[PDB]
């Protein structure tokens, strides 16, 4: 209602039909009057619980082409007491696989879903304590980690149950470099991380003080104050930056680390809440190179490697940032791939990205992507993606936003 | 149910409030359910092309732009005012249709401009020139009237923005339309071949002038001739005189091979194939122009697989290592093309604007305009330029896309709608 | 989006799920701010074509359960290729009985669709003239009348083409009584029908003038200027009105006709348009009992059976009214009854319907139906349909109105 | 698209132009491919029942509120209209409420009334009498407040439209309710044999009463205590003082035996649990008293088989032949019951209107407020009386249903939310 939906590819003139759109129960933001599409971010009752499981127990046993077996019906009232009885409900491994790898095939901001189905998926239900989360996660580290040769992971923690016994990895990511503010109001490392820093410092942690402090982790069990753990340093992977041709390029001193591990969001299946969640991929390039480094309010470096390239900067018609950001994001992706630590460029990730979404037309009728997102934040047109139009909705399991935990918790 | 919404910038974090969302009465085509704010043409549930407005259409939009017009001039509830809608309902209720005075033609042309959520270059919004161009009855008077917005516009390089807007819509039998998509474009063929010389964009367009007559040099930059459609008529072919036609040779300041790749553009993009309306009222041939962006020419127009193509020759002639995507090969030919057509068009003084100083200039007209306006509908995917998206301001910038009127619409290709 | 929709039955309390909307694709005439719910009445060229005959074939090949055969694909490109030709395209036999059944089983106006897969499809595609239509009318009264014991038929005029060559009825029912303007401004007859018969008359039907003269047939074939031909009166069946207990109530001279025949809807199929589609079943009760002997501008005698029941009419709030409605209601129920003439009364009408519905929800995921029409003229609340919240979409194959011929045709 | 919209009538052919619904800012549940207009609460995407407006929402709210309350006395634009729009402004960037003038209550509680699409009666819109409640506190207050309100309104059988508004929400942590669904109503009890007793609609409110303490004497016709909710507190039981409650013994005016079946009803219909909502403000405790229309007691209340369901007791004492449905025993006994109820309320003299004269009244209204405001929401589905539809006038007039404010809504039970 409508039943159809066209979209249409302007470089090819391929046109393709969505009907996955109608599986759709949760709102965008938008409405017919107002486009929200660029907006960054636009307890269950039992009531509210059995509908939620009942559609998630239904897919699941569709997708086994097992709907209306024996084993279908079994599950569906073993489910259903179970709420009825202690007003929630554990999900089997099998249904935490597949919901997992699931809300990464219906994560409409991942150009990286080609890969959906290989994610090796750590069962971490029966954690208790923080030490315990600190285990699980360093397992998560040197398994994805895997010497360059990265795999996809994720590390599930004990669902949500009266939200005031939340498991929460604090960290946004499960590795990232600290930010501290100077006194002349510069920031020294990593701007996007100078709140999370300051928690660290106060929580006890002391600081390097340099441009690449890997942060702690911060870990909060049963919904207890948080505890902080240093990852044992050998486990985290490094390459610095340097550029085929530049010699100059490595004496900025750049580096990043290989992999990036979002462990802030809450990944729902079947009503049920698993608010942490830390998952990992690889990197595509531009995260890096243009983003990390690039960015104003990250490590904001263009102005530094243009002078290092002897550019003409009086003038920002002589395209100098242009410039230096495609040196930059050259240097990245030379610099992991000598190293051996896998990384995709944005050509290579975007083009992968249109094979699977014409899989997934062709397969599931459609896949709703957020257009925003998927283009990446360089040569956006000279990238397939950018002249194909898409549809974004919002398809449960999901990955999902939640607040910081700071913000919430009571000491 | 109507609230208040904040936008963020996440570079600075300033955050403003949009109050003029409020007044939009026109669909953006999304849903509560999805978004579509990603397709170019989305279904919004507008009543037919083909179909002209009744007096039951008409009158609420014709009181909701005449209403505009009367509080914008501070003159609101004034004798004026509403002796202006007694007369303006008088004649929608006798004639079923309206005549706008030249001050509300004017006043509708700039406004429409100002509420393209599309347009980057909106700071420049007040600064129109309005060719009225009503009582144009003839193709041979749309072709003088063109050839005076052309050297209007064009000002031997010092480019002016401008709108030249012919009659309006009557009973959609009598419709005048420029054929062509903008003013002045390049001529594309299907080869024997099998591939395309010239522009891909023009090719439909071009076979419908060669066959009415028009003879084709069969080169790879042929300025198109004019295809006009007076008061309904079949449409008839003009040559626009070449000395009214602004071109740039395209070299680089660094790489003397560059001006061997024989590429040149045109000075002045004159947008012919939109419809603007003004108060229900529709001129379905308002050919507008301001001039360029240079990442218009640099990476859609010379860049795109289905366009002039470019990149392989280019990084051919850098000497660039193709074998591999991860070189950034293409990333790096496209900056030099970019160069070269900013420095290609400073040198000939030809008013062009880089994709830095055009988006920070739109920053700063969408703060003025959420100051003095209450909001500034935009559009990311079309603001955000096609190369180095988050090293322009914009990228970082939250907007809100909707549609206000008057604005400029979309219509339909005339060949598809055109008996002949 | 959403994918499900409840409906409340308000006296049972059952909740019953719909995602039958799902399959919508035509708009209702309602928006977000404003409901039509209402409001009486809120060529293809090729490209438009090959969807909505490419959704058709899709489902009719599911609904024999051999979607993505073999036949299906060959009767997909055997479609493709004869709209790509003809500009046009022509179904098998079993694809016009399946339409024609799904789309009395889609209009939501229908209270009677329990009904709706028995259903006698006289296929008249080879029909040429007009007096063609005439046999073809006359075998479908004569079938569906059988002698009383009513059966549900419908007979399918060839398709429009360039929209110059319909085929037409032009009377709104086969069997319909013709009405008169008098001089006074008071009509003769049936009201409703005065314009139709004004033609007939100027086309040279000779007027009885009685209150119920039945009309000629009028009808276009090929566009053709429209024909008159009478219908044998030995095959219009009528019923005099006599009520159970009134013995008074036989001298109002009142009758009907026992076979009610829209005949001035389009059948809508696969993008195919069958602008001359005359279809019937038998009459609920209130149809001729409430509407059309007691509307204001039908035969209006509500005042008439008062004064011979003796009520006191000088007071609204005595429910004079009311009480002759009932009576007459009654009355004619017993009359087709006491005839053997099918006929259903407004509980039993309902009350099927209500099962219906629950069937359709179970086999196909909801049931659309418009309240407004569903509830029966009187006694709303004693009916279960007047409790029952409904959804209203519009699904194809389905039938739809079109403008009086009269307007459009050029003689 | 804006449009005008027209409505007509298929008995008197009378078209009637509908320009009001442009003004609508809130949700009818419907979509351009799904009609709703049969569902008793469809899903109109309102923020959650339990949070309370923020700035953003309140802001557009007041204003637009207090420019239709300054239109309406025919002041926009006003240095008042202007001052009081900058005193409201003031009051929400400062404690993110406001507070209504007396005025601006008044005439928002009777647009509600004027605006409520279900509502029959609104001919009578303008004449209602206001109880300005704001100043209440306790549940005491509540209870004095209700018995002034139920005196007044009844005034000995010649009814007076009335409502009491009491102080609307703050941090919804301190809500006034009445959770009573109307002030006058008759307790159910469940049955060991699974029927009920007294009134089905009741049951799970008259638990809660007896659970509270109350003593049921378990009858069929028991008025309910008032169960009254002050400042978020847990609410306190109340009675009525008996002198207040008017009761209706029912008899018919031929059949000597139906006074023997020992039906009654109260006079005073009072609906207690919706919320009134005035410029973003939100009143949950407003009742709200006109008088019956006949088949509301003689339809629903006695013939609904979820309600005191009397039609086959009626049609055995009628003696009428009820083994099969289409001798429309069930029709007849309805008419009786209908004729009943009407017989019985005008011999002790109280108002009461009869279905035709109501909707014949609902047209005359429609007319004078297209006529003079543009429009009339309107819901056929609530309307036509619920039964002999088609001899009303209503049934055959097109009506466009749409959501004006100030406005009366649906809000939870308070027993789904309440913390104790
Ligand atoms: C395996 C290689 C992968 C690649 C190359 C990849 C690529 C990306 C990129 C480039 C982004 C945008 C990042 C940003 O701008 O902040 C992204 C977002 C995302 N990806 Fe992936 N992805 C991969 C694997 C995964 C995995 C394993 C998951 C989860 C199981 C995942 C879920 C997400 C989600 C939920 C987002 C949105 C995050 C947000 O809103 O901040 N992806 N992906
Ligand atoms: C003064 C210099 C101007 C600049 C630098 C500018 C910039 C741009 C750019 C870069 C685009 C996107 C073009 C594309 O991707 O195809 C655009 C679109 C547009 N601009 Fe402008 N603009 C200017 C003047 C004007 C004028 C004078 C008008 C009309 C009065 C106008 C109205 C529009 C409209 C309606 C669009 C959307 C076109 C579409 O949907 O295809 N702009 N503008
Ligand atoms: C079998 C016995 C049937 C019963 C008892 C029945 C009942 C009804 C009734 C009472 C109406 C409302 C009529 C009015 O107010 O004018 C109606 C409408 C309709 N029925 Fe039936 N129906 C029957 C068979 C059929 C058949 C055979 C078809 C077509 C195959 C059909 C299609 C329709 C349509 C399209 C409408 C709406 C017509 C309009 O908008 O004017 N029904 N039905
Ligand atoms: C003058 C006497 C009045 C009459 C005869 C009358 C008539 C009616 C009727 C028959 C209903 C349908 C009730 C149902 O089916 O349950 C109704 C609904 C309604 N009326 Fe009135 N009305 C009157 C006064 C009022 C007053 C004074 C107000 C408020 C100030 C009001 C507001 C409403 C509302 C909001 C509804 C919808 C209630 C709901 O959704 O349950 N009416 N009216
Ligand atoms: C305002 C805008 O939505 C915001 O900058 C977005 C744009 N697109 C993005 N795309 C990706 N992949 N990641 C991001 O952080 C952003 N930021
Ligand atoms: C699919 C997508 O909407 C389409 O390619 C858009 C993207 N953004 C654009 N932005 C501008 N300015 N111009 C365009 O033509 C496009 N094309
Ligand atoms: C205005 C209103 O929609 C119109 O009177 C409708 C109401 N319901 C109906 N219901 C049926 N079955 N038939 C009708 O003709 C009508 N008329
Ligand atoms: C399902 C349906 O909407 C519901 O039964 C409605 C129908 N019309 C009504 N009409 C009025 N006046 N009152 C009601 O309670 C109802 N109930
Ligand atoms: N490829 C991924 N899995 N990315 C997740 C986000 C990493 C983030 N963009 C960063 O630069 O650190
Ligand atoms: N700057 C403008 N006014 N542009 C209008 C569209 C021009 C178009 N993008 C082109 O490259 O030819
Ligand atoms: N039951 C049917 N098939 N009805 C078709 C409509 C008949 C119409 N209502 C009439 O009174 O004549
Ligand atoms: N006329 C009114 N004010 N009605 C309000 C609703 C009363 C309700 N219908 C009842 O029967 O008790
Ligand atoms: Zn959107
Ligand atoms: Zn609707």
């Amino acid at each position: 209602c409508p039943r159809f939906l066209k979209v249409k590819n302007w470089e090819t003139e391929v046109v393709l039909t969505d009907t996955l759109h109608l599986k759709s129960t949760l709102e965008t933001g938008c409405t017919e009057y107002i486009c929200m599409g660029s907006i960054m971010h636009p307890v269950a009752t039992k009531d509210q619980l059995f509908p939620l499981a009942k559609e998630f127990i239904d897919q699941y046993y569709s997708s086994i082409k097992r709907f209306g077996s024996k084993a279908h019906m079994e599950r569906l009232e073993e489910v259903n007491k179970e709420i009825d009885t202690t007003s929630t409900y554990q999900l089997k491994d099998t249904e935490l696989i597949y919901g997992a790898k699931h809300a990464w095939r219906n994560a409409s901001r991942c150009v990286g879903r080609i890969q959906w189905s290989k994610l090796q998926v750590f069962d971490a239900r029966d954690c208790t304590t923080a030490h315990g989360m600190f285990n699980y996660i360093c397992n998560h580290v040197k398994y994805a980690t895997n010497k360059g040769n990265l795999r996809s992971a994720i590390t599930i923690f004990p669902q949500r149950t009266d939200g005031k016994h939340d498991f929460r990895v604090w960290n946004s990511q499960l590795i990232r470099y600290a930010g501290y503010k100077q006194p002349d109001g510069s920031t020294l490392g990593d701007p996007a991380n100078v709140q999370f820093t300051e928690i660290c410092i106060q929580q006890g942690w002391k600081p390097p003080r340099g441009r690449f402090d890997v942060l702690p982790l911060l870990l909060q069990a049963n919904g207890n104050d948080p505890e902080l753990f240093q990852i044992p340093p050998e486990l985290v992977l490094e390459v610095p930056i340097r550029h085929p041709k530049f010699e100059w390029f490595k004496d900025l001193g750049l580096k990043w680390y290989g992999l990036p591990a979002v462990s802030n969001m809450l990944l729902e299946i079947g009503g049920l809440e698993f608010s942490a969640c830390p998952f990992s991929g690889w990197y595509m390039g531009t995260e890096i190179g243009v983003r990390d480094y690039c960015d104003n309010s990250r490590y904001n470096i263009l102005e530094e490697v243009a002078k290092k390239m002897n550019l003409d900067m009086r003038k920002t018609s002589s395209l100098w940032k242009d410039q230096a950001l495609v040196e930059i994001n050259i240097a990245v992706l030379y610099s992991f791939q000598s190293d051996k630590v896998t990384i995709v460029d944005h050509h290579s990730a975007t083009e992968s990205f249109i094979k699977h979404m014409e899989n997934e037309y062709r397969c599931r009728g459609g896949c709703p992507a957020d257009w925003v997102w998927i283009v990446p934040p360089m040569s956006g047109s000279i990238t397939p993606v950018f002249h194909q139009e898409m549809l974004n909705y919002r398809l449960t399991p999901s990955f999902e936003y939640q607040p910081d935990p700071w913000n919430t918790h009571v000491w």
